[PDB]
This record gives structure tokens, sequence and C-alpha cells, in this order.
């Protein structure tokens, strides 16, 4: 049995899910029952009880709040995605409130799965979770994402 945890959704549904910060056993359990084998965090302090969930493997990725994620963290999320999703598994990612931080790095997927502009990947998940994407750096790091990767 899991419980939802606060502020989820899919992005790429069975693939790959933005939250809000998880924090009793039974938001992990809810994760795994949905396919989740990855969880990206993005706070400064880990989520309360994910070493209740062993099955779960944690990728602690330190961004502070209300700053963007640096290339070498967008690079590795992507990875961690690309990775999980071929071998049949799915990937959360969260901060806080599941809408900054986590916004851009989901933005920064679509880039490269839809082959996106950052207009379009920020507008798209602007539409899926309102609220995404907080700052202007943020903003400019899907930018500097799509350059580097264009």
């Amino acid at each position: 049995m899991g419980v939802q945890p606060p502020n989820f959704s899919w992005v790429l549904p069975g693939r790959l899910a933005g939250l809000a910060l998880p924090r009793l056993p039974a938001h992990y359990q809810f994760l795994l029952d949905l396919g989740v084998r990855h969880l990206v965090s993005l706070t400064e302090r880990g989520p309360p009880h994910s070493d209740s969930c062993p099955g779960l493997t944690l990728h602690r990725l330190r961004i502070p709040d209300f700053c963007p994620p640096a290339p070498d963290q967008i690079d590795r999320f992507v990875q961690i995605v690309d990775e999980a999703n071929a071998r049949g598994e799915a990937v959360g990612v969260h901060c806080a409130l599941g809408f900054g931080r986590t916004g851009t790095m989901l933005a920064c997927y679509l880039v490269k799965e839809r082959g996106l502009a950052a207009g379009d990947a920020i507008a798209e998940i602007r539409r899926l979770r309102p609220g995404s994407i907080e700052t202007y750096e943020q903003e400019k790091a899907v930018f500097q994402f799509y350059q580097r990767t264009k």
C-alpha cells in the first residue's frame, strides 16, 4: 500500500514524474508501486524516511533553493532517466515544493526527449505543472542546455 506524495504528477507517463518532498514510508512505497526505481533528490537535506525503502535508489544532486542545476547535474539527471527508462524503470525528481529546481530538470529532459528549445520545453512543463521554473536563472539554465546540446 502506498500514499501518493505531494504535488506528484507524470511528465512522461510511466517514465518520468515530478513531486514535492516525499516524507513518509508510504510515499516511497507509492513510487515503487508506480514502477519508479530511482528518485533524484535536489534538496540540501535528504528527504525523511528514504532509508525505509531500500528498493528505491536515491540520487542526491544538491541544488540550493531558488538556484539552477549546474551543467554536470543536468547531464547526470538526463543519464539517470535515459538509463532507468531503458531498463523499464521510472524516475521521480523532487525538491522541497516540486516547482523550481524540479521543473527546471524536467524541462531539460524535454529538450532532449522531444528535441525542443527552451521556450517550448518550459511552456510544456508549466502547462503540466503550473508554477514550475521559478527564477530567471532557472529559465536561462534550460536555454543554455538547449544551446549546448543543439
